[PDB]
């Protein structure tokens, strides 16, 4: 599957991009929405939320699965996609662009360094 090499990862298949202000958009990978199949229902978090890294913050629900999509950083909730509510199905078509998940400001920058590169995502995927 196109993992981007422009992007961080976490090992539960979501992807960060960090915005011109420093913010981060977070949505979930080609390989996780392929797994998932045909998505019905996204549930997205509360803007002004604030996240520790790891907590439950939206589910994604497929014709035949679902899964909790994590926060991969501490932070607070700026934005959430809410075209997904009418067209949870941006996910599977463009899971990098319009089926971006929600925007996130980080609260503690070392956490970053739990995140993954490109390559390093790639060799997971390999090692399932």
């Amino acid at each position: 599957s196109n993992v981007p090499a422009e992007l961080k990862y976490s090992k539960e298949h979501e992807w960060l991009r960090k915005e011109a202000d420093g913010t981060y958009t977070v949505g979930i990978t080609e390989h996780a929405q392929e797994l998932l199949g045909d998505m019905v229902f996204v549930d997205l978090p509360e803007v002004g939320a604030t996240v520790s890294a790891g907590d439950d913050c939206a589910v994604a629900e497929s014709v035949k699965a679902a899964s909790d999509i994590y926060a991969p950083v501490s932070g607070e909730i700026v934005a959430v996609n809410d075209a997904l509510s009418d067209s949870p199905e941006l996910v599977n078509s463009e899971p990098y662009a319009g089926g971006w998940i929600f925007k996130i400001k980080a609260s503690d920058e070392s956490e970053l360094e739990s995140l993954l590169d490109a390559t390093a995502y790639e060799a997971l995927l390999e090692d399932e």
